[PDB]
């Protein structure tokens, strides 16, 4: 999974601390 504050993938909610944000970061 991704990390909070780190640029996640605009694919889905891969963030380990929530979902991806519109700003490109979780």
């Amino acid at each position: 999974c991704k990390g909070k504050g780190a640029p996640c993938r605009k694919t889905m909610y891969d963030c380990c601390k929530g979902r991806c944000g519109r700003r490109g970061r979780c």
